[PDB]
């Protein structure tokens, strides 16, 4: 008896969670054809299943997998997907991580945190100056981009398109015929520039990560061009829309609980708690899916190899055998294992860097907006699976 689409569920989707807690464990769901995974023990052990994977074709023929081959005319975008670390399984998985892991490392996130802290400044700074704005459009939406951008090692000159082209590949993801239209363009057009950049630094080696990409190599294992471009790529597609709606999701919730706001802004070293309590509280990112390569038993009901699992992130971040009181946001939850960043391989390579802008965002904006206040109610996103509103309307 569940209806994603029905408006109640959009707005506020945590009592429904609960229902399909407390009804099983899985649950089969005729319209998506997939099996639904409520609660955070089981959405923790399959995505550490070796039995489960992002992709299935570097084991099965679509048709001996029981499915259908997507359309050639898309083979530019799916070229580009799938040499991006998100959509491989082992071994290829284990080796563009390992690769991609010797030019993206911790020292490469400490070098941001000056550039993150001055950007979050400047971006708080000049909403102050306004006496206000939109937090989406204004301070969430420009950090994330330039932060990638910077580690790329992007010109502010060709930085523009950037966004535009992010939108329309993933737009893939949300499929009109335009939608697939522009999102094969926008790979072809993102994947030359990014070629581009890849041989200027061949040529001329810099000290960005594209330079570190050309660089990283092990037992005389090495990167492709594709699989540099599907990285570029994909650290930009998965480091923006993600961060962008945890900042606005974080400040509407601050600001439907004044008791964790007021909190918050009397003792600045909860920061860092703060980020992560309400990331559990409200994600952005409510739904991810696994093929099932074996069949595998869940709660004694098998699910057959071929079948799709999608795990519910916001139903396992309310799940009150691991939170007390999930549905209560407390910026002191001592006990916050919330699984917002995935587990197993696909576990988040950007955690602490999202960590870092999510801190940084909210520090300036607690130091020097300590009186923001909510001037509308805002406006939901239609979406069940990325959470979002269309704007935040703030004023000091
Ligand atoms: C609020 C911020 C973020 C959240 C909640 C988030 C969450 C996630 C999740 C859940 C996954 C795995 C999805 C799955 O298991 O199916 C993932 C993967 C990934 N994330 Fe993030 N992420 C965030 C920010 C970022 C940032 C800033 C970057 C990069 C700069 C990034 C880069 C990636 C990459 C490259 C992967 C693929 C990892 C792999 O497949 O091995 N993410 N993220």
């Amino acid at each position: 008896a569940f209806d994603p689409w029905d408006p109640a569920f959009l707005a506020d989707p945590y009592p429904a969670y609960a229902d399909l807690r407390a009804k099983g464990r899985v649950h089969y769901y005729e319209p998506t054809n997939q099996w639904l995974v409520p609660h955070h023990a089981d959405v923790s052990a399959l995505l550490r299943d070796r039995r489960l994977g992002r992709a299935y074709q570097h084991r099965y023929t679509h048709e001996d997998f029981g499915r259908t081959a997507p359309p050639a005319e898309h083979e530019p975008f799916h070229t580009l997907n799938d040499h991006g670390m998100l959509d491989l399984e082992p071994p290829d998985h284990t080796r563009i991580r390992r690769l991609v892991s010797k030019a993206f490392t911790p020292r490469t996130v400490e070098q941001l945190k000056p550039y993150v802290a001055k950007l979050a400044g400047e971006l708080v700074d000049r909403l102050v100056a306004a006496g206000g704005g939109d937090l989406l459009a204004d301070v969430a939406e420009p950090l994330p981009v330039a932060v990638i951008a910077e580690m790329l090692g992007i010109p502010e000159s060709d930085r523009a398109p950037l966004r535009p082209w992010s939108a329309d590949i993933c737009g893939m993801y949300e499929p009109p015929k335009d939608v697939a239209a522009k999102a094969v363009r926008a790979s072809v057009e993102f994947s030359d520039y990014l070629r581009e950049l890849i041989a200027e630094r061949r040529k001329e080696p810099g000290d960005d990560l594209i330079s570190g990409l050309i660089a990283a190599h092990d037992e005389g294992d090495r990167l492709t061009e594709q699989e540099m471009i599907s990285t570029c790529v994909l650290l930009l597609n998965a480091g923006h829309e993600a961060t962008v709606n945890a900042t606005v999701n974080g400040w509407y919730a601050l600001f439907r609980n004044p008791d964790q706001l007021a909190a918050l802004r009397a003792d600045h070293s909860l920061v860092p708690a703060a980020v992560e309590e309400l990331m559990r509280y409200d994600t952005p990112l409510q739904l991810f899916e696994r093929w099932v390569l074996d069949e595998i038993e869940i709660d004694g009901t098998t699910v057959p190899r071929g079948a799709e699992i999608a795990m519910l992130f916001g139903s396992a971040n309310h799940d009150p055998e691991v939170f007390r009181n999930p549905e209560k946001l407390d910026l002191t939850r001592e006990d916050n294992p919330h699984i917002s960043f995935s587990a197993g391989i696909h576990y988040c390579i950007g955690a602490p860097l999202a960590r870092i802008e999510l801190a940084a965002s909210m520090t300036a904006l607690l130091e020097k907006a300590p009186t923001l206040g909510l001037v509308a109610e805002p406006k939901r996103k239609p979406n069940f699976v990325i959470r979002g509103l269309e704007g935040l309307s703030v004023a000091v």
